[PDB]
């Protein structure tokens, strides 16, 4: 299994702007960075964004 951080989204989410990251539900995100308590930043498909950490589930957490 990989180590890279990643977590899983569990609800659709739709970009408000080009600087957060969409996703559909089930969609591995890859983990880069949290931002604060309620947002990360990560890549899907090659592109990179921000996105709530209450659309997602943890699967390998990032170094805390």
């Amino acid at each position: 299994p990989l180590d890279q951080p990643s977590c899983k989204a569990l609800y659709d989410f739709e970009p408000e702007n080009d600087g957060e990251l969409g996703f559909r539900e089930g969609d591995l995100i890859t983990l880069t960075n949290q931002i604060d308590e309620n947002w990360y930043e990560g890549m899907l498909h090659g592109q990179s964004g921000f996105f709530p950490l209450s659309y997602v589930q943890v699967l390998v957490p990032l170094p805390q």
